[PDB]
């Protein structure tokens, strides 16, 4: 529709024929208004971004170690339940929930339904938006939270575990008691339904989600790839080398793993297992799954990283990533659809470009062989 008005009323025709009740519809509208603030974050494509050297300092920050060190005390009760009853460790649960609320504390301001109603009218992902939308109206009818206090941040994640609702619908848990899922009001559904997804996503008890190695000289940095996958003794058969020399972790021989360079190959390296790609399915960057990981590791003390990162590292913003991937295809090294997004298929051009030149094929775009690309 062309006004807000003409939008909501005909959207309101489809959350009815999707079996939202008149009132449910009519309790949720109440007051909404498009919200500029969420058009401006989805129209925010991020120019200047990390380093992942400096999100790592925002997500292992020690106050937030210690507030996630004293919630594991708090909850421990509650934690031991879950941890059992889920085969999910609480150390992961708990740094999930520090990353993403920051363990309650911050939520996000912003009501779900304005929100998604906003960005289904006047976003850049309307589908996604409407989709999420009818879910959210499903749960205030189930009564799992008041309209009033179903918020989450501008995107539509939600409460404690910033859920999406179909997520919520699918996954959330109601650990007491009550007959409602409150990921918004109580740390028990939180942390259940945060566990749930994670043993849906895969998880693996008592498992280590990966961990720092070191690489031997003239290693192939080629191999170094989320797609690429080799059993944990096949690296230690190229010379993957515990982070101070030495073996590696046995028992794990057999398990699938991949190598993780997240500042290039004068960084620090790391095998990724497969914990890890669960969870990646929480949130799909593999910046985000290493400091959930570190965070988990913190707790009990670890989370330590042995080779130094790099001092020069600047992240490229989202102008000179579609450059890059401009003068990538004009030297032939054709990276796919410039999309401003270091995918597989970006990496893939970065390293042949990076052999054209003799550097190591870490597949790391710098600021340096954007220079070299003039
Ligand atoms: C206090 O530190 C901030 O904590 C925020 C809550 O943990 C965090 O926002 C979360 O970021 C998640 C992944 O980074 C994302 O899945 C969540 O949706 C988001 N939570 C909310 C309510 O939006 C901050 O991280 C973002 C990326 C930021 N503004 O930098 C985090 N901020 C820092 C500097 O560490
Ligand atoms: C915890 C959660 O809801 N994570 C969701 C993930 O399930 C979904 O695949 C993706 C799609 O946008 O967005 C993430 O935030
Ligand atoms: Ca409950």
């Amino acid at each position: 529709g062309q006004s807000f008005e003409q939008w909501r009323d005909a959207f309101r025709q489809q959350a009815l024929a999707g079996g939202i009740d008149a009132q449910t519809f009519d309790r949720a509208f109440a007051g909404v208004q498009p919200d500029p603030a969420v058009v401006e974050a989805d129209r925010s494509q991020p120019e200047f971004t990390r380093p992942v050297w400096k999100y790592l300092e925002g997500a292992l920050d020690p106050l937030r170690v210690r507030q996630g060190q004293a919630r594991l005390a708090q909850h421990a009760r509650i934690l031991g339940e879950v941890d059992a009853r889920y085969a999910v460790d609480a150390d992961a649960v708990v740094a999930i929930w520090g990353m993403e609320s920051n363990y309650g504390s911050h939520m996000g301001n912003k009501n779900v339904i304005r929100s998604l109603a906003t960005l289904a009218y006047e976003g850049r992902r309307p589908e996604f938006a409407h989709a999420q939308l009818l879910a959210a109206l499903k749960i205030l009818q189930h009564g799992d939270v008041p309209a009033s206090f179903m918020i989450g941040s501008w995107a539509g994640a939600m409460g404690q575990t910033q859920f999406i609702p179909t997520t919520h619908n699918q996954y959330a848990v109601d650990f007491d008691g009550d007959g409602k899922r409150d990921i918004w009001g109580s740390p028990g559904d939180a942390l259940a339904s945060t566990a749930n997804y994670l043993k849906a996503s895969g998880w693996i008890a008592g498992q280590p989600w990966g961990f720092e190695v070191r690489l031997p000289a003239g290693f192939d940095y080629s191999l170094a790839e989320l797609t690429i996958r080799k059993p944990l003794g096949e690296w230690q058969g190229m010379g993957v080398q515990g982070v101070n020399g030495g073996p590696l972790p046995s028992g794990l021989s057999g398990e699938q793993a991949s190598l993780l360079l997240p500042a290039g190959h004068r960084g620090p390296a790391f095998l990724v297992l497969h914990n890890f790609r669960a969870i990646l399915k929480y949130n799909n960057s593999s910046a985000y799954a290493l400091a959930v990981g570190l965070l988990a590791d913190s707790f009990k003390g670890g989370g330590r990283i042995v080779g130094a990162w790099p001092l020069d590292d600047v992240p490229l913003s989202r102008s000179q990533r579609i450059e890059l991937q401009r003068q990538l295809a004009a030297r032939g090294h054709d990276p796919g659809a410039v999309d401003g997004i270091i995918g597989a298929n970006t990496r893939k051009a970065i390293r042949a470009c990076q052999q054209e030149f003799g550097w190591p094929a870490d597949g790391y775009p710098t600021p340096a062989l954007l220079d070299r690309l003039r």
